[PDB]
Parts: C-alpha cells; structure tokens; sequence
C-alpha cells in the first residue's frame, strides 16, 4: 500500500495525520497533566527562595535538624534523662478604665498619614483615625467574632491616639475629647521623652527616677513605642510648637492573620484610602500571602489580552484567521505539553509561582518563527511558481528551519543556564520556560507547515458589507505596500546615509552603559530580608508597611536592632549535610550523627578548652563584663570539679582532688552529676539553642556545642558579612586542623541566611550569563562560517546587554530572584536579530557590501519587525498588574525589544557596510 517517502511528502500528501496525531498526542498531555499530578499550590510565595547546596546553606539546615529532633526522648536531649529519672525514683474609660493587654506585633494594624502634609498631632487628624476605625473594621459583620473579649456586651477598645488623650484626661471615649486633652498630652510627651530616650521608662511600671504624671497607664511609654514615628519627639527640635508627627499607628484587637480577609476586600480594598483629614498608607493585618495567590491567578486576564492583539498582528501578516489561530493553538499547546513533561517525566514536585510567568514569555517570542516560515513559504512560491508541493515545502524548509531553531536554542539555552543556580525556584523555573520554547519550536516545524499546506489545498480556494469587504481590501493593499517601501526602500537608506552617526551614537551609548554597569552606580544586591520581600508594586499598602514604615516605628525597629553581636556558633558530633531533595523545597533531610567523635578522651577535653582560650584572645570575640558560663561548658565543669568539697562519700570520683584532664570514664560520670545539680542549684534552664553536651537516649554525648559573641554586628551589607564570615571561618579552620581526631569535624554557624541567598545571586548571575554568551557566540560562527560578521554581531550583542542592563540599573533594579534570571535570558534574546540579519547578509547575490545590506534589510527587515513588535506588546499589557513580577517582566521585555532592534538594525548593519566582508575574506572552513 502506499506511503509518503520523505519528510517533505508526508507533510505535502497526509498533512492531516501530522494534525491528528499532535492533536492526539496534546490531547493525552492535558488530560494526564490535569488527572495524575496533585495541582499547584501558591499559598507561599516565598518557597523555593533558599539556596540548597551550599557550604552555609548545609550548615544552617544541620542546625535546624537539631533544633528539631533536640528534647525530652528525641533524637538529642540537653539532659541526661534515663540518668535523671533514676534520681527521681529516689466602651467607656471612665467606668473600664483600661485597655485589655499591651499592643503588639500579634495585632491587626494601620498606618496613617495626613492628607494634607499636616502634623497628624492635631484633634481633626486624632479623630479621623478613630473613625476610619469605626467605620471601616468594627462595622464589619464579621468583627464580633474576632475581637478580643473582657465581656460579652462589647469587644475590647483599639489602641489609638484618641483613646489614650481620653484615658490620660479621664474621658468616657476617643469621640469626647477636646483640644485642651490634646495640649495636656502634648505636654506630658515632650518632658518624659527624654526619660523614655534614657531608658527609665518602660512597659510595666504602673520608673522609680520618673515622675508619677507621666506614669499614670505606661500611656506616655506606649505612646512613643507603638503609635507615633521616631523622629516625633527626637531630641533635636523637641522645642517647638506641636513637633512634625509624620505617621501614626492603629491597632485592632483582632489578631492578625487569614480572619482578616473578609474585613480588608470588603472595606479597604476597593476605598481610596483617605477620609479628607488622614490617608491610610500601611496596613498590616497578616494576609499578604493569602491575598497574593487571588492576585496572581486572577492577573492572567493580562496574558490573554496579549493573546488577541498578538493574533490580530499575524492575521494581518500572514492574511489567513487559519493559519493564525492554529499557530496560537500551537504556542497554548507547547505550556500544556511543557507541563506535562514536568510533573509527570522529569517527576518535578514543586512548581513555583515563577512559573505562571512562562505564558507572558510564550506568547511575546512564539508567534517569532511563524513569521519567519510565512515570509520564506511566499519567497520560495515567487521563485519557482510551478513546483509541486513538496518541492515547495522542502526548500522552505531548507530555508527557514535552521534560523527558526538557532533563535529558539539560544533563548531556550538562556533559561537552562539557571538550572546552575543554588536557589530552588530559580532552578525549576528555567527548566518549565526552557522546555516550552523548544516544545514551541517543534510545533513550528511539524504542525505549521502541515497547517500551511491545508490552507494553500482547500481553503485558499474556498475563503454594508458589499462595500467593507472592497474597503478592507484597499486599506490592507495601501499597508502592505507601505511596509514594502520602507523596509525596501526608506529603511536602508537611513541605514547606510547615517553610518557615521550610527557607529558614534551606539558607541557612545555602549560606553554609557558600560559606565554605569561596571563603574557606577553599579547594580546592588538585596537590602531587605527574605520575609520583607516585595510581592506586589510599591503603591500597595501592604509593601509600604515592609519597605517604609517597619524602621519608622520603635517596637518595629527593637524587633531586632543595632546592638546585635553575631553569635560565633561551633558545633562537634553532627555531619553538616543537607540529605534532602534539593528541588523540593519541604523535603529538608535527616539528621547525621558523625561516628568518629569523642568528647569525653583527656586529649579532646585537653583541646577544647585550649581553643575556647584561645578564641578570647582574637580581635574579632567580644568580652562581655558579666561573664557566659554556658560558651564553653568544659570550663565551667573544670571550675565545678575543682569546687567539690570531697569529704562525703558521694563525691569520690566526682573530687577536687583530680586535676583537669579526667580519666573519660570519670567524664562521663562526673558530667551527668554536674549537669544534674544544675537545675536544682540554680533557676538556669537548658533549651534546644543553649551551648552544652547533647545525650542521646541511652545518656551517652553524641554532639557538643560551644558558643561566643563576636565585635561585628548584624547588618545586611554583603561586605561586612563576607569579611565577619572570611575572617571568623578562616580561623576556625585553621586552628580545627590541628585538633585531635575525634574533633577534627567541627563546623561553625552564626546568622547568615540572608548572606548566602546575596552570595548565591552573585554566582549565579555570572555563571548563567558567561554561560547563554558562549552559546551565542557558537551558534553564530556554526550559523555564519565568517568570524568577521560574527565578531560584528557579539560587538553588537554586547552593545545590546550593556544599554539593557545599564537601564535596569538607572531604573531601581537590584539583582534579586527572577531580576537575576533576566540577566541571562537578556543574552538568549539578543542573538535573535543579528543572526537574522548576517544569515540575509551572507545570502545576498550582490558581490559590493552595499548590496549585501541593502539585501539583508530588505529580505529580514519585515520578519524581525513583526518578532520585535509581538514581543513588545506582551511586555505592554503586563503594566496595569499588582503582582511585581509579571509588571518586571514586561519592562524588561519591552526594553530588551527596543535596544536589541535598533542595535542589530543600525549598528550590526553600519559595520557590515563600513567595513564587511566580501569574496569570502573571512570564511570558516567546512
Ligand atoms: C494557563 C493559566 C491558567 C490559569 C487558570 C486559573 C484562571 C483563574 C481565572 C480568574 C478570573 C479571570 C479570567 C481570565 C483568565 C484568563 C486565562 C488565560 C490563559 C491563557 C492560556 C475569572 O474571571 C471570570 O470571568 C467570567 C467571564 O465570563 C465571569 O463570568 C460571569 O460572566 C459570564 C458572562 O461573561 C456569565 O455567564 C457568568 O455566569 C458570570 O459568572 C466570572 O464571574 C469571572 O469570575 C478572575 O477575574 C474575574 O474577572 C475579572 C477579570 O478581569 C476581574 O477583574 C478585576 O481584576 C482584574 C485582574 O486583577 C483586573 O484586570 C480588572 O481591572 C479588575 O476589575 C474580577 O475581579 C474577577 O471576578
Ligand atoms: C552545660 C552548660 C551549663 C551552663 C550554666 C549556666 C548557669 C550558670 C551556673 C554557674 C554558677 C553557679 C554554679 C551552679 C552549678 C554549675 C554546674 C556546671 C555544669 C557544667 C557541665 C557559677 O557562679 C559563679 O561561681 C564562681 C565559683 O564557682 C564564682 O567565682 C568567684 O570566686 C573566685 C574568687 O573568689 C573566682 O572563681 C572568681 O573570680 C569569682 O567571681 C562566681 O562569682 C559566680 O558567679 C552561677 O551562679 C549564679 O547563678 C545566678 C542565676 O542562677 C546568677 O544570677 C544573676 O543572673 C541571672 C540570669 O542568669 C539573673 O536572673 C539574676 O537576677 C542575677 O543576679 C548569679 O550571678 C550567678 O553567680
Ligand atoms: C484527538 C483526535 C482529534 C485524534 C484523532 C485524529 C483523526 C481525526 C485523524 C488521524 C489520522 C487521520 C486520517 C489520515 C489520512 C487520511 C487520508 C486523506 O486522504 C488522502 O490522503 C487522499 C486519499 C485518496 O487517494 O483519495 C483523507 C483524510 C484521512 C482519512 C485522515 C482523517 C482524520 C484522521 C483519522
Ligand atoms: C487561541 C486558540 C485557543 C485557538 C484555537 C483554534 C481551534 C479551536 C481551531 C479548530 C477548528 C478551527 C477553525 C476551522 C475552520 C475555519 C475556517 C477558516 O476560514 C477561512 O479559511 C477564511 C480565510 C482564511 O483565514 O484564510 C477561518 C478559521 C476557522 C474558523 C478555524 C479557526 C481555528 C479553529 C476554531
Ligand atoms: C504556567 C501556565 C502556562 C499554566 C501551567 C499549568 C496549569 C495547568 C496550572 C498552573 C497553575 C495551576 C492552578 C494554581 C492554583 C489552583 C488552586 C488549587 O487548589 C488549591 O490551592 C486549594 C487550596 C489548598 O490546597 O490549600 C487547584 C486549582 C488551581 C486553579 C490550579 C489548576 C492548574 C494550574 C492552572
Ligand atoms: C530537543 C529538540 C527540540 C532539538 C531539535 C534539533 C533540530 C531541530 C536541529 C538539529 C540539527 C539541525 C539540522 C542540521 C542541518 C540541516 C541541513 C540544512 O541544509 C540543507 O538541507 C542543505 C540544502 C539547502 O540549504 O538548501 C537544512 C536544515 C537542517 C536539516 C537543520 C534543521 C534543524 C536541526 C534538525
Ligand atoms: C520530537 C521529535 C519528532 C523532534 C524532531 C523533529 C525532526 C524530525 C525535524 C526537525 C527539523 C526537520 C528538518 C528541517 C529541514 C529539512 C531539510 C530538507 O532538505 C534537505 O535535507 C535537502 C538536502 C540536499 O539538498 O542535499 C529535508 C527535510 C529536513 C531534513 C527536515 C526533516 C525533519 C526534521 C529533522
Ligand atoms: C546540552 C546541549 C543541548 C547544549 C546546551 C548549551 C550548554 C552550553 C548549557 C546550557 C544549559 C547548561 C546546563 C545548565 C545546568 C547545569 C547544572 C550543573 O549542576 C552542577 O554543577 C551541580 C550538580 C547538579 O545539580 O546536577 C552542571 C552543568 C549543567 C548541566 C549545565 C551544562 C551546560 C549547559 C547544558
Ligand atoms: C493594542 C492596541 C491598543 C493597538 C494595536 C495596534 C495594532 C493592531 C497595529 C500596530 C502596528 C500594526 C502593524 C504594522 C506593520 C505590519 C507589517 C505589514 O507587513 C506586510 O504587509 C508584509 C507581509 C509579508 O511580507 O508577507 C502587515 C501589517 C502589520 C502587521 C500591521 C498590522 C496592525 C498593527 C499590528
Ligand atoms: C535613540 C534611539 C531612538 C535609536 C533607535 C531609533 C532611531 C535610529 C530612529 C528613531 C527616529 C528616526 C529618525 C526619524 C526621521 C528621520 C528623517 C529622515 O529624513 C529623510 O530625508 C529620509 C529620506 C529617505 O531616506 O527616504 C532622515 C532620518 C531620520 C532623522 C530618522 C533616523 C533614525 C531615527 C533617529
Ligand atoms: C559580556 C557582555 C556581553 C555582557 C557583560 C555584562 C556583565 C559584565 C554585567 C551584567 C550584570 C552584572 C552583575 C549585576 C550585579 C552584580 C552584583 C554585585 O554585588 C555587589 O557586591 C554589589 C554591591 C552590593 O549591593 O552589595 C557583584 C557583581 C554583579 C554580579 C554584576 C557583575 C557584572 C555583570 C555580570
Ligand atoms: C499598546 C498595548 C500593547 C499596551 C497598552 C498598555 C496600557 C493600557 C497600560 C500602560 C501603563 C498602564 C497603567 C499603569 C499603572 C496603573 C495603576 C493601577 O493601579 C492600581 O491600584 C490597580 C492595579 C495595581 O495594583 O497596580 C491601575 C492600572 C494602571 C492605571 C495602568 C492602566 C493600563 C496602562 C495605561
Ligand atoms: C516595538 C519595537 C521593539 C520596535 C519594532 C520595530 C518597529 C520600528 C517597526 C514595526 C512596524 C514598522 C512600521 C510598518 C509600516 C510603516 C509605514 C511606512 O510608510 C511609508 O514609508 C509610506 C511611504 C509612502 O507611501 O509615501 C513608514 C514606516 C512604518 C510606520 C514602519 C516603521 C517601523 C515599524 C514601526
Ligand atoms: C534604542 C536604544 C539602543 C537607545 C535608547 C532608546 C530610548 C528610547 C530608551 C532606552 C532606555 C531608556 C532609559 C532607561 C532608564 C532611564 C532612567 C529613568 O529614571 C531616572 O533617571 C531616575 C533618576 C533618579 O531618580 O535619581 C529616566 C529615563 C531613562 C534614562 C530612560 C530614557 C529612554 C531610554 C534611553
Ligand atoms: C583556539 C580558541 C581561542 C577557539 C577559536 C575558535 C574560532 C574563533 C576559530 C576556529 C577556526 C578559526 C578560523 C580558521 C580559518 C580561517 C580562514 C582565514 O582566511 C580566510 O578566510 C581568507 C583566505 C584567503 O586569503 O583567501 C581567516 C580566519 C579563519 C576564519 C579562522 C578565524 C578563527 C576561527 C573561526
Ligand atoms: C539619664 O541620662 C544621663 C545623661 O546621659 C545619665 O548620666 C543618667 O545616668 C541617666 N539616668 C539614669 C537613671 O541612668
Ligand atoms: C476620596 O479621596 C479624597 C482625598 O483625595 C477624600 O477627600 C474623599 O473623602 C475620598 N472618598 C470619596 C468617596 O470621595
Ligand atoms: C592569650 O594572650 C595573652 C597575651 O598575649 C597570652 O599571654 C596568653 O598565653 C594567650 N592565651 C592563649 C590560651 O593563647
Ligand atoms: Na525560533
Ligand atoms: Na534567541
């Protein structure tokens, strides 16, 4: 029976299988992708933040697996218990006259601002804040439920400013208050500010060097510590009339979490934040996460609004809603296909909410290579009008099936290069967007041209309205004809007319960018903590509360603080791995006991001591006046030893009389006995944190643990935490590799989560973007054979990367996750239109490099248009979103657009015209 008898024919004679058998095939991936795998989950979208492999990020996950598994007959205990158990077998103010309990961070909250640039000290403003209170949290049908509650008849009062004037000035409510009660506390403020400053004031008092006046509630404490910023009643210009109050802060008594969502999209989500008098500018009722997997899915009505204006472009283009509506068919089928292979063949468990982004990318760059195949189907139908289908499919094919892949490839090969990253989500999202496009690219070699060929068969034949029709058709006409004589005619003699100018105006350019890259001011690492992180744009109050007012207000500011010390952590006994699956990010391993230590040899009690001792001496170990008996448990036993009074016969083994380095047998005896006198000797309490031995559940020591404070401070500047840890660690090490063995395995940890995700995105970034350059620049030399247009071309793409980056930088960026992804994709992307370009260039039958560019203009110009354009308007429509990384996408992808165009298109094309090759001068050998 018959058969097709080459790729060409089976697409020509049967491209209805080609149709049915991809149709079937999508078909089994988007039932099994929806019925096998259990669906995403974006209730954190945090999750994958954390790098996994490296040295600080395997320590601090050890710690954490001991912190765990560390209590009474678990894997670790501070004491000996089975020892320990055979020893003990042996409103109205004026009538409640107080708030319910203290403010606090566990409360729903609000900053405000005034409206008019005011003093928020002022009675309109104190007001204001109580009845956007009233109206807008209490009001709410759910409230009654959630509040606090001394009594039954009404739920607790809110700590606002009105409410503690009418406490301090004995009136019944907040809405009683007069401006006589606002002096009166304005008083009381500015004298005890500076016994507040003095720490003499302070949580619990109703302060012995303080006035009684200012006492009355702890109200003139709470006040300052929870309500007003800091720098109202700052020391300087204290003297003056009412100070500049710049915020003020509400707190409800509902607690803050998931209870408040019907409270927030009832009565604050749709209001303009403002009552005339007072804007609200921050809130904090704990539900940013749970808010922000509604935003993120309901966001994806942008994505296929990009969808219809990227069909109407190629309908125009290619003149078929056929051939455009299957293409897009084939661009959605490529993310349900990719999705597929993800969960169900690579066996990927964790999609992070980075993913969802791959639909603003697919529809931008997918529509690139159909554009491409059209232009070369009509070329090859022009050339040789009677040839037979095949024929017609094969040289198409020969033509366009090269460039369609090298395009894809090195934007594909961008995303991969992330799979280099130590941070989780980073990982699984360049392999779900690279999959996806070289899905994509398939699609555009199997399923378009046999989609070509069914619209050539039957379709182009079957194909006011007797007028709109003929109006249509002229407007369309006058359009195609514009199009033709600018890239034709206008554009290349723009191009060539103004050489001198382009190669001076795109250098300059690149030596700005290159300036501002690699000079100043350079792109900065993160400066807010992991849980700080933005989700959403600047304007939404929720990251105005993180960004700006958490170091504005006092309890916010103490949370952590200035005087932190890095605690110097040294741990013996445990083996510092994660055993874990790197990408899942829940999956944290197992606990590893090392089996060579031995605490308890006269050798290892000998050491250890002498390390602690030696430790004091370094510059960077601080001494604290009062002494920590818990740092180095060994001196402290030393010194209990040598206490022992020895005339019981109780105390025998456990003797003044033995000197330091103990027999390990008296060891292990006399530690349990020191350990066990402890908690009856004194109110001291052993907890997972705290420096010491850890038993297992036959009392034997299988981990110790010492701990010191350090001169450096905590701080979120990479270098000050690159020279804390490169100094601290070195000698550590250093001195370790002297130790005996049996503590020869020792490892140290302080606080540096935060430094290990900036050090990761530092590495990362270099490694994936030296990485997607070195794909560009072989696959043009594979795609050109001439070193001198691919020299030209990676000159020009560098142009390209130093203009796109240099502006990310002008515009705020900083090298966060997905901002350090783009870094490297930025590359992938860059190759496309220089490669369309040098391939016309080389094509070109004119022997002169003024007609090889006029060519090259005039056979791509259209193509590499129509790729820019659809790109760009996705990139567009992304603008009106509130999730921040959909809005940093499409920027990115609108600018990238741009700079690469006018770079391949003047600049690429001004070096081939000054000085290209021609007559093979430069021509790689086969
Ligand atoms: C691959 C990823 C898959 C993700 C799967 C999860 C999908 C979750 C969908 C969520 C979602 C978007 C729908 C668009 C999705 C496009 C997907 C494209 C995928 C391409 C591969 C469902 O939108 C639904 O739309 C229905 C339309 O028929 C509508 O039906 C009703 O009318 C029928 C007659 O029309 C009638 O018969 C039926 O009885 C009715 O009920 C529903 O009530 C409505 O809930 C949520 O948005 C809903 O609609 C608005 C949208 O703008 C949204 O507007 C706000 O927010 C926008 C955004 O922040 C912002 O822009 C807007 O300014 C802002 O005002 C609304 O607040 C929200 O309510
Ligand atoms: C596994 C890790 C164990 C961690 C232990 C951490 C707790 C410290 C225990 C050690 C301990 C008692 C001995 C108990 C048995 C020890 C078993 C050891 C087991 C080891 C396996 C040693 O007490 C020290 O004894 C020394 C003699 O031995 C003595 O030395 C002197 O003599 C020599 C010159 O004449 C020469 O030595 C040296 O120059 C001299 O100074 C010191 O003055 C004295 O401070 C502490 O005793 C007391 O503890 C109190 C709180 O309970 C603590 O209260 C304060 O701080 C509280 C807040 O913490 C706070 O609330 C209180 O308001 C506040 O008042 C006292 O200030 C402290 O004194
Ligand atoms: C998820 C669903 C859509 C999967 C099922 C796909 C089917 C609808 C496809 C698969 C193979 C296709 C067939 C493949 C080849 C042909 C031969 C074709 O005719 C010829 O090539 C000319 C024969 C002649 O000499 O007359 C007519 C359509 C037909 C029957 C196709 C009809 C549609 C079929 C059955
Ligand atoms: C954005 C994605 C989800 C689009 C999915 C498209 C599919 C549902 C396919 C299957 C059947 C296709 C239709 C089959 C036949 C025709 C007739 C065809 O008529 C002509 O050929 C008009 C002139 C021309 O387009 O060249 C126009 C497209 C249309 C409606 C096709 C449009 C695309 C359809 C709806
Ligand atoms: C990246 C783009 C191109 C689509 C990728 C494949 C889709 C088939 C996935 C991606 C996100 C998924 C959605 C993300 C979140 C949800 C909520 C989820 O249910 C829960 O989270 C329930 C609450 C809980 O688990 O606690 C299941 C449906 C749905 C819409 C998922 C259905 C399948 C979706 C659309
Ligand atoms: C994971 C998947 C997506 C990888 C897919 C890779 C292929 C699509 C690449 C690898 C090698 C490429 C081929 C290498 C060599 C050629 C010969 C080339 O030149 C000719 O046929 C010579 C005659 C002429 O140019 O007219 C046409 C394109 C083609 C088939 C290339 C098309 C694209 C191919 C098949
Ligand atoms: C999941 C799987 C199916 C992905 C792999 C798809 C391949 C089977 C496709 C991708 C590109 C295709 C090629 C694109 C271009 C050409 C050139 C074309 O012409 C020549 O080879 C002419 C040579 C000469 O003139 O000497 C023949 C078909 C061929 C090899 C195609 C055959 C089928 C290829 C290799
Ligand atoms: C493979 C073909 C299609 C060429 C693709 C271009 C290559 C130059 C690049 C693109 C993506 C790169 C990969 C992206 C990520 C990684 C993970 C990286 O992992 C590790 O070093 C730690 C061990 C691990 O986690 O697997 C090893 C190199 C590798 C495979 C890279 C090797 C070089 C690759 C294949
Ligand atoms: C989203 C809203 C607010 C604005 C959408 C405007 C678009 C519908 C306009 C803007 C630019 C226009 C395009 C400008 C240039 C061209 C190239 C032109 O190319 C050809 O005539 C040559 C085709 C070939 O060589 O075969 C076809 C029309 C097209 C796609 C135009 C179609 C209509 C477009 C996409
Ligand atoms: C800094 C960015 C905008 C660079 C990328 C795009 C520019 C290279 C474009 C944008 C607007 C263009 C200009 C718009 C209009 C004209 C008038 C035009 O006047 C003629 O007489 C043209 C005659 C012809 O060649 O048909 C000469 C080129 C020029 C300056 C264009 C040169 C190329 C420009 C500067
Ligand atoms: C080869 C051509 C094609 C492109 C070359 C561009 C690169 C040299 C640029 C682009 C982005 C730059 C990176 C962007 C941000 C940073 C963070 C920076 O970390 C810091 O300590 C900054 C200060 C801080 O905030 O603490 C280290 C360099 C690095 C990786 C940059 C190094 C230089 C990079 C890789
Ligand atoms: C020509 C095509 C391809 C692109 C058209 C893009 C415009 C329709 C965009 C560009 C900037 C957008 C604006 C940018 C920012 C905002 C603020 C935004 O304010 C919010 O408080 C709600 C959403 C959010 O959280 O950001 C409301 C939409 C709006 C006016 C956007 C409306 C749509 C705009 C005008
Ligand atoms: C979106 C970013 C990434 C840039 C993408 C490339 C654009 C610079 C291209 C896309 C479509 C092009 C347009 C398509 C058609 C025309 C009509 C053309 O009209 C004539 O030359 C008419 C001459 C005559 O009839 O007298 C003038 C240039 C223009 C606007 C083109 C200018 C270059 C455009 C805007
Ligand atoms: C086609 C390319 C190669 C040439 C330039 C095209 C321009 C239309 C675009 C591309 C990048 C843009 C720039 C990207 C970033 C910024 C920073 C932006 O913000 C600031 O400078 C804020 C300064 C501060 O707050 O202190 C002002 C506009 C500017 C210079 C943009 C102006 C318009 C530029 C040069
Ligand atoms: C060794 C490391 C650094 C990797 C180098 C990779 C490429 C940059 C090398 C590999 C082969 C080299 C080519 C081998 C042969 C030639 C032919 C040579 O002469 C001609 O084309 C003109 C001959 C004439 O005079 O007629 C010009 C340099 C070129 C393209 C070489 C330029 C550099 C190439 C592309
Ligand atoms: C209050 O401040 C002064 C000046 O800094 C200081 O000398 C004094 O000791 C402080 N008061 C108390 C009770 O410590
Ligand atoms: C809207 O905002 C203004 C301040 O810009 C405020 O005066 C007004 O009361 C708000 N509400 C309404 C319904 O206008
Ligand atoms: C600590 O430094 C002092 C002063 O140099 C020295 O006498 C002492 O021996 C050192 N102690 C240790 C344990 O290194
Ligand atoms: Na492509
Ligand atoms: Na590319």
């Amino acid at each position: 029976f018959k058969f097709p008898r080459s790729y060409a024919a089976l697409l020509a004679d049967w491209p209805v299988v080609v149709l049915g058998m991809c149709t079937l095939l999508i078909v089994v991936c988007a039932l099994v992708g929806v019925l096998v795998p259990e669906l995403p989950d974006f209730s954190d979208p945090l999750l994958g933040f954390e790098p996994r492999g490296t040295t600080i990020g395997q320590r601090l996950v050890t710690w954490n697996n001991m912190m765990r598994n560390t209590g009474y007959k678990a894997t670790l205990a501070n004491y000996p218990y089975k020892y320990a158990e055979e020893q003990a077998r042996s409103w109205n103010f004026q009538k409640d006259s107080f708030f319910c309990d203290v403010p606090s961070d566990g409360y729903s909250r609000v900053v405000f601002a005034s409206a008019g640039g005011e003093t928020l000290w002022n009675l309109p403003a104190i007001k204001s804040m109580c009845d956007v209170d009233n109206s807008r949290i209490r009001s709410h049908p759910q409230f009654s439920d959630l509040c606090q509650r001394t009594t039954a008849v009404s739920c607790c009062p809110s700590w606002t400013l009105g409410n503690y004037i009418a406490i301090l000035n004995n009136r019944s409510s907040c809405q009683k208050i007069v401006e006589r009660d606002v002096s009166h506390t304005l008083k009381l403020l500015r004298t005890c500010a500076k016994h507040y400053q003095n720490g003499t004031l302070g949580p619990d008092c109703w302060c012995t060097n303080v006035p009684r006046k200012c006492t009355k509630y702890n109200a003139v404490y709470q006040i300052l510590h929870y309500l007003v910023d800091k720098d109202f009643m700052t020391p300087k210009t204290a003297d003056y009339a009412v100070p500049a109050l710049k915020y003020s802060m509400l707190f409800s008594p509902t607690e803050k979490g998931e209870s408040m969502m019907n409270i927030y999209l009832d009565n604050f989500e749709n209001w303009n934040s403002s009552d005339g008098i007072t804007t609200v500018t921050g809130i904090e009722f704990g539900i940013k996460h749970s808010l922000f997997q509604d935003y993120l899915l309901m966001d994806t009505v942008y994505p296929a609004i990009a969808i219809a204006i990227v069909l109407l472009i190629m309908c125009v283009y290619t003149k078929s809603m056929f051939i455009t509506l299957m293409t897009m068919f084939a661009i959605i089928s490529s993310l349900i296909v990719s999705y597929f292979l993800y969960r169900v063949v690579f066996n990927f468990e964790f999609f992070p909410f980075m993913n969802l982004t791959a639909l603003i990318i697919l529809v931008g760059i997918g529509a690139d290579d159909a554009f491409v195949l059209c232009d070369v189907w009509n070329y090859t139908k022009f050339d040789k009008p009677r040839a037979e289908t095949s024929e017609a499919v094969s040289v198409t094919l020969q033509h366009a099936a090269l460039s369609m892949f090298v395009t894809s490839f090195t934007t594909a090969a961008a995303f991969y290069a992330n799979y280099v990253s130590n941070i989780t989500a980073i990982r699984c999202f360049g392999v779900y967007a690279g999959t996806a496009i070289l899905v994509n690219y398939v699609l555009m070699v199997t399923w378009l041209p046999a989609v070509i060929v069914l619209h050539e068969r039957y379709l182009l034949n079957i194909f006011c309205w007797a007028v709109l029709c003929q109006k249509c058709r002229r407007v369309l006409f006058a359009v195609s004809e514009a199009s033709r004589i600018f890239f034709e005619k206008v554009l290349p003699c723009i191009v060539i007319k103004f050489r001198y100018l382009w190669l001076i105006w795109f250098l300059a350019l690149t030596v700005g960018g290159a300036y501002i890259v690699c000079v100043n001011p350079k792109m900065k690492l993160p400066s807010l903590e992991l849980s700080e992180f933005q989700v959403f744009r600047s304007s939404h109050p929720f990251e105005r509360y993180d960004a700006e007012f958490k170091k504005l207000f006092m309890f916010e500011r103490v949370h952590h603080g200035e005087e932190l010390h890095m605690p110097i952590t040294v741990i013996w006994g445990v083996s510092p791995e994660d055993s874990g699956d790197p990408l899942n990010p829940k999956s944290k391993g197992e606990l590893t006991l090392d089996s060579t230590f031995n605490i308890a040899s006269p050798a290892s009690q000998a050491w250890i001591l002498h390390f602690c001792q030696k430790l004091r001496n370094q510059t960077f170990f601080h001494q604290t006046e009062q002494q920590d008996f818990t740092s180095c448990f060994i001196e402290t036993f030393k010194q209990w030893m040598e206490n022992q009074d020895c005339d019981e016969p109780a105390l025998y083994p456990c003797c003044s009389h033995c000197s330091f380095p103990y027999k390990q047998e008296v060891f292990e005896l006399c530690i349990k006995k020191a350990i066990m006198e402890l908690d009856r000797s004194t109110g001291y309490h052993l907890n997972n944190k705290t420096p010491g031995p850890r038993f297992d559940i036959n009392d034997t020591i299988r981990a110790v643990v010492l701990e010191f404070q350090s001169t450096f401070l905590f701080t979120l500047a990479y270098e000050k935490m690159q020279q804390f840890y490169k100094e601290v660690d070195s000698w550590i090490s250093h001195e370790l590799s002297s130790a005996p063995e049996g503590l020869s395995r020792g490892w140290f940890v302080s606080n540096l989560e935060f430094y290990d995700l900036q050090d990761s995105l530092s590495d990362g970034t270099l490694i994936a973007m030296g990485l997607s350059v070195a794909v560009a620049f072989s696959v043009m030399l594979l795609t050109t054979w001439n070193i001198i247009i691919s020299l030209y071309a990676i000159v020009s793409i560098a142009g390209t990367i130093f203009v796109t980056v240099g502006s990310l930088v002008l515009l705020g960026w900083e090298l966060n996750v997905l901002e350090s992804v783009t870094i490297s994709v930025a590359v992938g992307l860059s190759v496309d239109f220089a490669v369309h370009y040098g391939v016309a260039y080389r094509l070109a039958p004119d022997p002169d490099r003024e007609g090889k560019v006029i060519f090259s203009l005039s056979r791509m110009g259209s193509a590499i248009a129509m790729a820019a354009l659809t790109t760009f308007v996705a990139g567009a429509m992304m603008m009106p979103s509130t999730v921040l990384a959909y809005t940093q996408l499409g920027t990115f992808m609108m600018l990238v657009m741009c700079v690469s165009w006018a770079f391949a298109t003047f600049f690429f094309q001004c070096l081939c015209r000054c000085l290209g090759p021609q007559g093979t001068c430069g021509q790689i050998p086969f």
